[PDB]
């Protein structure tokens, strides 16, 4: 009688059991005990909520508060009686599309007569509805409410949307990640997909009705009547041009692939419109508890209870607390930045600091693609950034005097990120606008300790490596900029300050003095330079320039730290220095350490090493003229459209440390050779494209211009220079395209493809793509990515890359097992429901039946806990085990499949998560919750913007967090949970299509052409004694390198080293000499715990 009587008009009983119509909407939800909207009971919503807009008096009473938001002003208003009247004619297209679909095919008069029509896959819509004479109709209260979420909805859905990477799209299209076009990522992050923009906006319909869900009830009408709703209300913004829908067709690129995915795209207001000063003013209304606010003041956002995206696992204590402290930063805006900003405006913005205006009669197809994606980062981000300022300018007179609190979440990998799109920690335009970090200086005197803390901030924003350098030749590097190239760049900037205006050839005067280094972050180095050359009083200088503790190669740096087990050597000893981790030398930074010890980092030993290989490859076929070929063209072409690629007049090669960064980062992460292979090739089609552009520029200026010369025109010095390159080229793409290198027997052989480089190209269109790009990325792979994968593996250790062999083994044959559980534990429930006459097909299972398969898999330890963080590696989101399909529209389109939380596999995810995991993600959790923790900054991964007045005792923390994350043991987690698993599985239950799978992680290619049960489970048992193993080496060496004195400068920018008080000297010895008194250590551990077992 709750809900019964609140709805007395629905058609049907509520009876699961009855005979005739049966009402599913009262039978899945029920009243809350404390209400959570204002709009339940009403006759009227879309009246009653359009009254309490009228007036601040009137929604003051309304949401009875004691004053509004100061924001909410007349202008805004009057806006806000447009968009209400704009809703009530949303209503009138849904009360015909109804009547429409109760006429065709006699639905209506079916329905009447006992026909069980709401129980369709398209009818699901017909639980909501009341008799009206010999026809039916919307009930008013639960219509009318829907609409006023899609207006809310329609005004803020973009800007809480996530951003999709290359491997989502690939998922979504099913194409393979290294053979995306180009451009289509860029197409599918700017509107959303079927699945996004349906599940979005049925979660804030489901909030404005203020009901809970029953759990006995099946999931296809808890979770289908409110997605039937949200599909109807989606059709209706699309006739009303509200939202745009664009189809795209998988067969024009991939005609094997038979896909079709369709694309929405909210129509955006003007930049002007008063309603973007305060777009929540429906929510605030209508929900008990907003959730769409910004905070002001002494307004705390809560602490969230899950991690992002996944339910099942909830936030540790300790991580509960880091967010805590995050949340209870202040951000203040930076007044002379913002009206920089807005006297340049929005086009010179995208001028500058973007690809500006763009004529496509003289831009490649494939080039001005990437252009325009440069450019809506840059335009979207600008616009975000000016409607907060509006918000806040509202709240008080003087706006740099606002608090402003964010809201933080925890990251499925342990990682602390800002609630939003745009916000300081994601966008660099808006980072240089809004700062936490403040500070008051002694300027008089350039003598002064203040003045050097000035010197160093401004250094570092105009690129210049101050953590190779003393502090004294930074500053002799930083005055010849200031008086020299930047001259004319201040001179501009000074007469701004003191009148506001600046000339017409601004934009030319910033690139010119600039030129490489500009960003973002320079251009608040020549304004806070430019204000204290004005300053009356320098002795109280007031300025939120800040210094940024980065470290020095985090990601390599952290993994041969916690993952590498056995003895010390002395190669460990050098490659580890370059992390910031030095043994034997009291009180010694990283300044020190580049400008007298050594000058190489990790990228540039790795590019050293890859040159050896190189050279030993060639050797090895030294007397295989074909393949000689084959090589001097691959680096042939790399080194017409590379600039770390350089071959000399004599054939030398040469290569720069910059060729190795991204494959360097990505090996860590897990990526196969095949990714780096895919990712190398995408740079050099990028510069051929890029050249067809100026092809295009040169033939328009003079149409009498050689081939050779608007190609190669600045490259060469002369026309026959010219011709060499253009030979050069045409040979290089029809040899790389012709033959592959193919691999078997452990040798290398040319292969013909058939499908080879022939014709004229055409500058405008040109394009490689099908069999051509597969050629190119199959002779990368072979001579190219395999001396890099060598190189890379002699820098960081033999012994690293074994440990990620096994965790890899060890992660994904568990993800195998709970994937099949899963699946076979649905199936043998359906079966049982079949035998339910009151069950029909389509229903799916209950809440409370799913939530009894999942803690069935509790004895298999699906999580891994390392005693402050919890990881679950298999956890996603898949409608494969549902394969049906959830609600459509009434014009039978929409299809939304129904999607569910179930485990699904793992691949080579396992290495990310628990190398940043464990690595700055830990790190960060003890930085914020520390004892005499660093107050006002800003923690960005792998970095700290901190105030000029606190860097040094600061930076001396942020080293002491980087040591405390070095005592864990990934592995000895993964080995507890692995072990835990293979007590209680059982193999013989398996599938065969899951022991196939399985094989192919545990056993050798050719013992598992026909290995049996008892085969696979003996090899799965070897690797729980593989783990063991390694994690007790790593437990001994943290022992040891406690004992010794060290110095940890991780955080290289400001040179504040800290000290671990060992009190074992290794002083005066070489890396040979420390590596024996290592050693010598750590076989006394492995003594004493031996022995002790034995006692």
């Amino acid at each position: 009688e709750g809900i019964d009587a609140v709805y007395p008009s629905l058609v049907g009983t509520a009876d699961s059991k009855a005979e005739g119509i049966k009402n599913y909407f009262k039978l899945s939800f029920t009243l809350p005990e404390e209400q959570k909207s204002r709009t339940v009971g009403s006759e009227a919503p879309l009246k009653d909520v359009a009254q309490a807009l009228s007036s601040r008096a009137r929604y003051e009473l309304f949401t009875e508060k004691e004053t509004a938001n100061p924001a909410f002003n007349g202008e805004v208003i009057k806006r806000y009686k447009e968009l209400m009247e704009h809703g009530e004619g949303i209503a009138d297209i849904l009360r015909s599309r109804l009547a429409k679909f109760l006429n065709t095919k006699d639905v209506g008069k079916r329905f009447a007569q006992g026909t069980e029509a709401n129980r369709w896959v398209g009818g699901k819509l017909l639980n909501i509805v009341e008799q009206d004479g010999d026809t039916f109709k919307y009930n008013e209260q639960l219509l009318q409410t829907a609409v006023l979420a899609g207006l809310q909805w329609r005004l803020t859905a973009t800007s809480n949307t996530a951003i999709k990477d290359a491997k989502d799209v690939a998922a979504i299209t099913g194409i393979d990640q290294a053979l995306l076009p180009e451009g289509l990522v860029e197409q599918f992050d700017t509107g959303m997909t079927l699945t996004e923009a349906v599940s979005s906006l049925a979660q804030k319909i489901e909030s404005y009705w203020g009901l809970s869900r029953n759990p006995n009830a099946p999931l296809g009408y808890t979770k289908g009547i409110p997605t039937a709703m949200a599909a109807e209300i989606l059709a209706a913004f699309v006739e009303s041009t509200d939202v745009v829908e664009n189809i795209v067709d998988m067969s024009e690129i991939d005609p094997d692939n038979k896909k079709t995915i369709g694309l929405y795209t909210i129509t955006e207001l003007d930049s002007f419109d008063p309603i973007n000063s305060f777009p929540t003013a429906i929510e605030e209304a209508v929900l008990v508890n907003p959730t769409e606010k910004m905070f002001f003041g002494d307004d705390i956002p809560p602490v969230a209870n899950t991690q992002l995206r996944n339910p099942a696992v909830r936030n540790t204590p300790e991580q509960k607390a880091a967010l805590k402290a995050e949340q209870a930063t202040e951000f203040y805006v930076h007044t002379p930045m913002v009206q920089f900003y807005e006297t340049l405006g929005k086009d010179r913005i995208l001028e500058l600091m973007g690809a500006g205006t763009l004529n496509k009669e003289l831009l490649n197809d494939n080039h001005a693609k990437s252009l325009e994606g440069k450019n809506r980062s840059v335009e979207d981000s600008y616009n975000q950034l000016f409607s907060v300022i509006e918000q806040v300018r509202a709240q008080s007179e003087d706006i740099s005097t606002v608090p402003i609190h964010y809201a933080y979440n925890m990251t499925r990998v342990g990682r602390m990120q800002m609630l939003g799109k745009y916000n300081p920690q994601s966008a660099k335009l808006v980072r240089e606008a809004i700062l936490p970090t403040k500070a008051t200086l002694d300027l008089s005197n350039q003598n002064n300790e203040d003045f050097s803390a000035f010197q160093l901030g401004l250094a570092q924003a105009l690129d210049i490596k101050v953590h190779t350098m003393t502090r004294e030749v930074m500053s002799d590097e930083l005055t010849k900029l200031l008086e020299g190239n930047l001259k004319p760049a201040i001179d501009m900037m000074v007469e701004f300050n003191t009148t506001g205006s600046l000339p017409e050839n601004a934009v030319d005067v910033l690139n010119t003095a600039l030129g490489d280094r500009k960003s973002f972050v320079a251009l608040m180095a020549l304004m806070e330079y430019s204000r204290y050359l004005v300053a009356e009083d320098k002795s109280a200088f007031v300025t939120p320039l800040y210094v940024e503790a980065d470290g020095v190669t985090n990601g390599p740096i952290n993994a041969m730290m916690l993952m590498t087990g056995g003895l010390f050597t002395p190669d460990w000893i050098r490659n580890i220095a370059k992390g910031g981790l030095f043994i034997g030398s009291p009180n010694k930074t990283m300044n020190e350490h580049r400008s007298t010890a050594d000058n190489n980092d990790l990228y540039q030993a790795s590019t050293n090493a890859l040159m050896e290989s190189l050279g030993k490859l060639r050797s090895n076929y030294a007397s295989n003229m074909p393949i000689q070929s084959q090589i001097d063209s691959l680096l042939s072409l790399m080194d017409l459209f590379l600039p770390d690629i350089n071959l000399g007049e004599n054939g030398a090669l040469e290569l720069k440390r910059g060729i190795a960064k991204n494959p360097l980062t990505i090996t860590i992460y897990g990526s196969g050779a095949r990714g780096i292979a895919g990712k190398l090739v995408s740079s050099v089609t990028d510069a051929i494209y890029e050249r067809m552009s100026d092809v295009l520029k040169a033939r328009a200026k003079d149409p009498n211009i050689s081939a050779a010369m608007a190609m190669f025109g600045k490259q060469a010095a002369s026309e026959a220079h010219a011709e060499e390159l253009l030979a050069r080229f045409l040979k290089d793409m029809e040899t790389l395209t012709s033959t592959v290198p193919v691999k078997r027997k452990g040798v290398l052989e040319l292969q013909s493809t058939g499908t080879g480089a022939k014709g004229k190209i055409n500058p405008k269109t040109y394009t490689i793509k099908g069999e051509q790009l597969k050629a190119l990325q199959e002779n990368m792979l072979h001579f190219f990515v395999e001396p890099l994968r060598n190189g890379i593996t002699q820098t960081v250790g033999e012994s690293l890359v074994y440990s990620t062999e096994q965790l890899q083994k060890a992660t994904q044959i568990q993800s195998v097992v709970l994937e099949d559980m899963f699946k076979q534990r649905v199936q043998e429930k359906l079966a049982e429901k079949a035998k339910d006459p009151t069950w029909k097909k389509g229903d799916f299972l209950t809440q409370k039946e799913l939530n009894d398969i999942q803690a069935s898999l509790n004895n298999l330890a699906p999580m891994i806990e390392t005693g402050s963080q919890t990881f679950y590696i298999a956890g996603s989101e898949n409608a494969e085990v549902a394969n049906q399909v959830l609600a459509t529209n009434l014009d039978d389109r929409m299809r939304v499949p129904m999607s569910i939380y179930a485990p699904a596999q793992a691949g080579v995810a396992g290495i990310p998560f628990m190398t940043i995991g464990t690595g700055d993600g830990m790190m960060m959790q003890t930085l914020s919750t520390m004892k005499g923790a660093p107050k006002n900054t800003l923690k960005i991964f792998d970095g700290m913007n901190i105030g000029l007045n606190d860097i040094t005792d600061a930076s001396r923390k942020a080293n002491e967090a980087v040591y405390t994350s070095w005592q864990g043991n990934p592995i000895k987690n993964v080995y507890e949970s692995y072990a835990k698993f293979m007590k209680n599985v059982d193999f013989s239950k398996l599938s065969p299509e899951a022991l196939e799978a399985i094989g192919k992680s545990a056993l050798e290619y050719d013992q598992r052409e026909n290995a049996t049960v008892d085969d696979i489970a003996n090899a799965a048992s070897l690797i729980e004694r593989n783990l063991r193993n390694i994690a007790l080496g790593v437990d001994i060496r943290h022992k040891v390198l406690d004992k010794v004195n060290l110095s940890i400068d991780q955080m290289a920018a400001v040179g504040a080293p800290y000290q671990n008080n060992g009190k074992i000297d290794l002083s005066n010895m070489t890396p040979e000499q420390q590596a024996d008194e290592l050693n010598k250590l750590f076989r006394e551990e492995l003594e004493a715990r031996k022995q002790k077992v034995a006692k």
